[PDB]
C-alpha cells in the first residue's frame, strides 16, 4: 500500500491532480493520492475532508 | 506551454468493475478542461467523459426524479 | 507525509507504465521512487536492489 | 488511440535545483516515445529532452573519451 498515513490539511488550490486507487489484495482502501503544484505527492484521509467540509458550513 | 491534453478521446461507457484507478487532471496551462483518465485492469487506458459523469452522478441522480 | 513506506525489488519492468522519482523534502527526507503498473497500482522500488538483481543476472 | 503525448515541447535547460519531482512516462499506445516530465518548485511543468539527456549521462560520459 503507498498511503500510510492520511492528511486532511491541504488546499485545493494546492492540488494539481488527485488520483484514486482503488482498494485491492496489496491494499485494503481506496488511496486518494493528491499532486500538488511543487510534484509533492501526499495522501488524503476524505472522510476528515468531507467532514471539515461540514463543519465549515454547519451541516 | 510545453504540454497538452493527454486525453484526445473520451468514452462514455465504462463499468466501474473495469476501472483499478482513476486519475482526475484539473484544468491547467497543459489542458483548458479537466481530465478524468481511468486505468483498467487489462492496463487499457482511457478518458472518461466528465460531462457525462457529471451527469449521470450529480443531475440524474440527485437532481432528477 | 512521506509517500513510499516499505520499498520492493520484486517487479518485472515491463509491469511498470511510469516511473516518478520525487525528491527528498522537509515532508520527506529521502527521495521516492514511484513505480505506476499495468493496473494502475502504484508501488516503491528499491533502485538499489533492483541494479544489484540487474547485476547478479548477468555476473 | 484515446491518449496522446503529454509533451509538445522538450526543454534541455534545466537547473536540477529547480526540480522537484521527475517523471518518465514509458512508451505506448498513448505515445511512441518516452517522455521525461519535470516539475520544478513553483509547480512549472516541462518536458526534457530525454535524447540529450542520454546522450549526456550514457554516450557522452561512458563511450566518449
Amino acid at each position: 500500500c503507498l498511503c500510510v498515513k492520511t492528511t486532511s490539511q491541504v488546499r485545493p488550490r494546492h492540488i494539481t491532480s488527485l488520483e484514486v486507487i482503488k482498494a485491492g489484495p496489496h491494499c485494503p482502501t481506496a488511496q486518494l493520492i493528491a499532486t500538488l503544484k511543487n510534484g509533492r505527492k501526499i495522501c488524503l484521509d476524505l472522510q476528515a475532508l468531507l467532514y471539515k467540509k461540514i463543519i465549515k458550513e454547519h451541516l
